[PDB]
């Protein structure tokens, strides 16, 4: 599923990402935009052999098992294909663990390089929330 901007802000808010560990909703929507273009089906291969899955591009190196990432962890204890559903629950619930692990949103390379330090509130402008 490809979400609209405000549609995803609302889903993220419902699942408790609004200011989760101090990251305003605009951060999360910005991260989604530049990670997946709001596409729950997005998958991308990393140079190390791991793959990033779903709307927040969660990596099989650490967070999920995709059957083909040797010597990796599965810290959200899920198959990586769970992160590709049209329901974002699994991605959100795993993102909560990732962002709580000491590195905050810096775990998302697109967030660091394209959202961090920017006027992220623009990402939720005009949405009924
Ligand atoms: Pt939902
Ligand atoms: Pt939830």
């Amino acid at each position: 599923k490809v979400f609209g901007r405000c549609e995803l802000a609302a889903a993220m808010k419902r699942h408790g990402l609004d200011n989760y560990r101090g990251y305003s909703l605009g951060n999360w929507v910005c991260a989604a935009k530049f990670e997946s273009n709001f596409n729950t089906q997005a998958t991308n291969r990393n140079t190390d052999g791991s793959t990033d899955y779903g709307i927040l591009q969660i990596n099989s190196r650490w967070w999920c098992n995709d059957g083909r990432t040797p010597g990796s962890r599965n810290l959200c204890n899920i198959p990586c294909s769970a992160l590709l559903s049209s329901d974002i629950t699994a991605s959100v619930n795993c993102a909560k663990k990732i962002v709580s692990d000491g590195n905050g949103m810096n775990a998302w390379v697109a967030w660091r390089n394209r959202c961090k330090g920017t006027d992220v509130q623009a990402w939720i402008r005009g949405c009924r929330l």
